[PDB]
C-alpha cells in the first residue's frame, strides 16, 4: 500500500500508479505572474448552509470529515464549473515543521497546511461515477496560514483524540464547513487529479487566493495522528503533503484576475 514514507512515497507512486506522471497532475506551483484573466470565469458560489456532517474518519493517508451527499444540501456551483457540485467531504494536507505542509504553493512559497473540500458533479449518479471522468470533481483548496488560533478548526482538532490511528470514527454532527472559509473567495483554477492515489485526472481546482488561519499550537495536533492502526508499531502522522508536479501545458487562470 502506498503512502509517504521514504519507500511508499511520493517519489515511488508512479510505479503502481503510472498517471503520476500524466498531462494533468496536482498539486502545483501556482506564479503569479503567470496567471491569467478570463472574461468567462464566474465569481465561486458555495451554498453551504443544509450541510449535514456525518463522521470524522482516520483513513490511514490523513483525517476525512464526511457529508451527507444524498441531495442538493451542500454545493458548488459557478467559477470555472457548470453545473452542481455536490460536497462529499473535506480532508487536510499538513507538514513537520510550521515552515512546510501545503501541497499547492503560490510563487514557491508553503503554507503550514492545506484544506481540500472534495465535490463531485451531478450529472453522475455519485461520488465514485463522477471520478472516473475529466469534469467528475471539483475540489476547493483553502491555505492555512500560521497565525492566530482557529476556533472554527479547533472544532475538528477537539475530535482528533478520538481517531487517533488508522479506520477508526466518530461522530462528527453540526459542522458547518462555510467556517473554514476565508471572508474573500478569490481564486485560482487549474485542471488537475486528486493528490493521492489513484491520483485520478478529473479535477477542476479552485485554490482560494486567501488562507485561512491556524495556530503554532493547533499545528502540533495534526501531528499526533497514526497513520498505523491500533496494534501496529507507531507511525506518527507527521507529513502527507504530495510536492508540486510540472505544469506543463495548463494554464493557471484567475479571479477576479
Ligand atoms: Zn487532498
Amino acid at each position: 500500500h502506498w503512502g509517504y514514507d521514504k519507500h511508499n512515497g511520493p517519489e515511488h507512486w508512479h510505479k503502481d500508479f503510472p498517471i503520476a506522471d500524466g498531462e494533468r497532475q496536482s498539486p502545483v506551483d501556482i506564479d503569479t505572474d503567470a496567471v491569467d484573466q478570463d472574461p468567462a470565469l464566474k465569481p465561486l458560489a458555495l451554498d453551504y448552509g443544509e450541510a449535514t456532517s456525518d463522521r470524522m474518519v482516520n483513513d490511514g493517508h490523513s483525517f476525512n470529515v464526511e457529508y451527507d451527499d444524498s441531495e442538493d444540501k451542500a454545493v458548488l456551483k459557478d467559477g470555472p464549473l457548470t453545473g452542481t457540485y455536490r460536497l462529499v467531504q473535506f480532508h487536510f494536507h499538513w507538514g513537520s515543521s510550521d515552515d512546510q505542509g501545503s501541497e499547492h504553493t503560490v510563487d514557491r512559497k508553503k503554507y503550514a497546511a492545506e484544506l481540500h473540500l472534495v465535490h463531485w458533479n451531478t450529472k453522475y449518479g455519485d461520488f465514485g461515477t463522477a471520478a472516473q471522468e475529466p469534469d467528475g470533481l471539483a475540489v476547493v483548496g483553502v491555505f492555512l496560514k500560521v497565525g492566530d488560533a482557529n476556533p472554527a478548526l479547533q472544532k475538528v482538532l477537539d475530535a482528533l483524540d478520538s481517531i487517533k490511528t488508522e479506520g477508526k470514527s466518530t461522530d462528527f454532527p453540526n459542522f458547518d464547513p462555510g467556517s473554514l472559509l476565508p471572508n474573500v473567495l478569490d481564486y485560482w483554477t487549474y485542471p488537475g487529479s486528486l493528490t493521492t492515489p489513484p491520483l485520478l485526472e478529473s479535477v477542476t481546482w479552485i485554490v482560494l487566493k486567501e488562507p485561512i488561519s491556524v495556530s503554532s499550537q493547533q499545528m502540533l495536533k495534526f501531528r499526533t495522528l497514526n497513520f498505523n492502526a491500533e496494534g501496529e508499531p507507531e507511525e506518527l502522522m507527521l507529513a502527507n503533503w504530495r510536492p508540486a508536479q510540472p505544469l506543463k501545458d495548463r494554464q493557471v487562470r484567475g479571479f477576479p484576475k
